[PDB]
């Protein structure tokens, strides 16, 4: 049976699969107390054009045009007025300084991540200060459907 | 990529992988305007024993130690406090009679199921008269993990 | 002589009781966390649907399967409108049903007073003492209001 | 003959006032929003401090200042809580003062039914008619609770 | 820099600047945790007649046709659902006794204020009762704009 | 008596007052149906070294240190569980591409700011797709305290 880890990081990894920035296919899922309380993948702002269609918006190495995964796990938290204080988040990929500053700012206590992702120091520098705890997680092997 | 449909279907079947009742691994995923919300797998109550270490608890040919799947998912809602209102659910098993009264009133629009398991005709009735559609749908072949 | 919280609650899980519209038992709950209550509801149909008073109970297994049991809706009100359930206790006429029993020990329902010991399961009662949530019997008071 | 909604929830306001600790009107207020309660208040002192039951009236102006009114009590409780009182309605025993008037229609709540005539402030019935607020008259009904 | 204090009396002063009752310009700013919940001027009901425009309605002394700076920033929590529980507040003028028996009521924990405005004795007998701290303090000089 | 837009302006004016970055003193303030939900100020994640006392993070001509105020503002929704949806933002300084693609898939509707601050092609194409209104309004000239 899935142990809670490998449970949350399978489902990390199924919600990336809608990505539309093929640049990396990051999903996120936000748990509190072992339940799911949103979830994110990283594509365009709602309702406007994703690089699928119109391509990348690149600025100084990273594709600027997408709300990132854990953005948007949060975002849905401030849209709908669900608190994202006291969780854990995880994630397929190491978050970006933007993610590891909103996340540690929204209350979110621990970060478990599959891919070691263009990890910045100064993101390291921040958990670390913040005492949020980082560790990495693969993803299990999961088949679903006949 | 995966359709809303096909997304929230394979998340279903992903979130039964914990259930801890052998007579059907349910798994229902709660969605507000393609969000997940609220997820739910069949389990005892949580901090009790479960069927696949003492047996299951039958009566009248059901086991009833079990929260179901998608009481389980509006369960979290009424806990947290988290709005279940204007919601479609996606759940491996078609629910049963007790759960569809509860998704009903809780104000659950849409239900799409893939198992067509024991459907109860009053079921039928009362989505029929809600105007509430109920949808099968395949869980697509996804495969997660290296 | 006031009433005390106890009979508060109780009186008015009993007026709750009064709208039911199965004869089988008009059960009414009362969902109260730090002495305030924050939902309520009576055993019905669901919402828009038909009522056992006019067409009948919808007898499986000796059971009226057509209502929303009481302490279900008080629960449901809680999760339509988006109001914590947890760390609550439940005050209803009648004992919870097995169904019921589960849904509150799982929202956080701490403790549950009833008054009529009605078709009490003993799965629920194993339920209720593996989680250590008390039941306890209370009468309703005798109150008249009006007039 | 069951109880209508009106004659429901005016049962339950004069239920609710049981608890009042303040005999110059013992005040009881439920808030409503379709047709489901959400709050409950009574008539008595800040909490955890003196009632007039126990220390006598704050008399000022002829009226006792130290309650808390009914229907303070039912906003306050959404306030502390966070449950939203907007488009509500609101049943109370006793006609609300000017202070509850002014709080009740800057929540949101939009209709006011209530029992007793209780010392109706003519700059009350200005604003619920400028605010363009229902206020209706009507009693609790006679409910025999318990034995 | 601005110490919290500061911050937030001047920020009452700020909110006081759309009174529209002569009597007293009151403002109210209502703070979890440091952050700004809610606020409230004494005014009218919404939707109706302002002192400004159409005289006060003196009663006893008082007038009574605003609803209260105190009582608006705890009237915005109730209305919208936003918990003013374990919250303090800061305001232009020392509350009245009908607003601090709803503040103390609400759980307001600590009041902070300006102005010794008309301070009734019972108000401060409940604030000492609920050991709830009666601070004054001074509005600081901010010049806001070029 | 300051309107609605001067109210709010000259608050994300003295919001701006605590800021610990002295590239530009930033301060934000959320409001829904002319309430003020939530506010915001430029400084390091809570609990983490400020730019005023250990120096900029700089990265491609960004500090890259600071919790932007916009975003702080968003994130204390989040972390609250205050809904951010259908609101407008008063910001002393428009905002950058991150805070404007977090603002957009909030629900935030209207952008009212001062200082036309580094503003980003890209950021503008976002508000106008996303039928976002901006609008530049100066803060008023007020003065607090005596
Ligand atoms: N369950 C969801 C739903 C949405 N989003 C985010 C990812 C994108 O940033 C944006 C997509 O929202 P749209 O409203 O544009 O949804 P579409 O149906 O158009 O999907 P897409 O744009 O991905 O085709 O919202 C998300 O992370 N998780
Ligand atoms: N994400 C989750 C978490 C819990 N539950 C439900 C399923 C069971 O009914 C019960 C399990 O909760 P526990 O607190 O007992 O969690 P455990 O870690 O003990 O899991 P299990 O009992 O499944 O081993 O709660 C759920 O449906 N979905
Ligand atoms: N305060 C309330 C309101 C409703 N309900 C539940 C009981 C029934 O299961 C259902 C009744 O909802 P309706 O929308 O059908 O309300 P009606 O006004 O039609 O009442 P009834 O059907 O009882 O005549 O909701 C409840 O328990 N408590
Ligand atoms: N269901 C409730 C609970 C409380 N209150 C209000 C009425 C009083 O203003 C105050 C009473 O709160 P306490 O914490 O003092 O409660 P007690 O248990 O001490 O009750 P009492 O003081 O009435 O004996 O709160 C209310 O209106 N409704
Ligand atoms: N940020 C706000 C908005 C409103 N209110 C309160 C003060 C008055 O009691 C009333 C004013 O609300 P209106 O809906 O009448 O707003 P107007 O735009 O008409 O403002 P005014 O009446 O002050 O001109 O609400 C408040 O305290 N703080
Ligand atoms: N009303 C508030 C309170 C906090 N913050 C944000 C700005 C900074 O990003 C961080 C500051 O939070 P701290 O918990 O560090 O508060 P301090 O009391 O330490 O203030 P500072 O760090 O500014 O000295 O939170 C904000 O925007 N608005
Ligand atoms: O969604 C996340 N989350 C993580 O924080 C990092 C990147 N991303 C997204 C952003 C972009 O679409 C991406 C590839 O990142 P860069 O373009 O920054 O290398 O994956
Ligand atoms: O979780 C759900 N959801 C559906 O509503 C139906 C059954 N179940 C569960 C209950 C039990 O653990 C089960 C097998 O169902 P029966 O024991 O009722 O046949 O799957
Ligand atoms: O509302 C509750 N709450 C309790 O959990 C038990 C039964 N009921 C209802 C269900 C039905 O309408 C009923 C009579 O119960 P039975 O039909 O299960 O005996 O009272
Ligand atoms: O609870 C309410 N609600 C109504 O708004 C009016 C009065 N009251 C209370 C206040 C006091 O305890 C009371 C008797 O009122 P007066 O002392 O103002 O006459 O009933
Ligand atoms: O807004 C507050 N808050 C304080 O609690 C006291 C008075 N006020 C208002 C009420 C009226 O508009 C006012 C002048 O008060 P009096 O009219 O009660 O003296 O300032
Ligand atoms: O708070 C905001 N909000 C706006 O979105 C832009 C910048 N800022 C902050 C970030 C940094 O502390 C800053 C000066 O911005 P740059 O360092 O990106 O030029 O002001
Ligand atoms: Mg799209
Ligand atoms: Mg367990
Ligand atoms: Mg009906
Ligand atoms: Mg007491
Ligand atoms: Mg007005
Ligand atoms: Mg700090
Ligand atoms: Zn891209
Ligand atoms: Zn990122
Ligand atoms: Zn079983
Ligand atoms: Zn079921
Ligand atoms: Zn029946
Ligand atoms: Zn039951
Ligand atoms: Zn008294
Ligand atoms: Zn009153
Ligand atoms: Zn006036
Ligand atoms: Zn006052
Ligand atoms: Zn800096
Ligand atoms: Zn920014």
């Amino acid at each position: 049976r899935l142990s809670w880890q490998d449970y949350f990081m399978a489902n990390a990894e199924l919600i990336s699969k809608r990505s539309t920035c093929n640049r990396a296919y990051v999903g996120a899922v936000l748990v509190k107390n072992n339940r799911i309380i949103a979830t994110g993948y990283n594509g365009g702002v709602a309702d406007t054009d994703n690089c699928d269609d119109v391509g990348h918006e690149m600025e100084d190495g990273h594709c600027i045009r997408t709300v990132h995964a854990e953005m948007n796990a949060l975002i849905q938290c401030a849209k709908e007025g669900i608190s994202a204080n006291n969780t854990e988040i995880y994630v397929t990929h190491f978050p970006c300084i933007n993610c590891t500053k909103a996340l540690l700012q929204a209350g979110v206590k621990k970060i478990t991540y599959n891919t070691a992702y263009r990890i910045h120091p100064f993101a390291i520098e921040l958990m670390t200060q913040k005492e949020v705890e980082y560790v990495q997680h693969d993803v299990p092997r999961v088949k679903l459907g006949e």
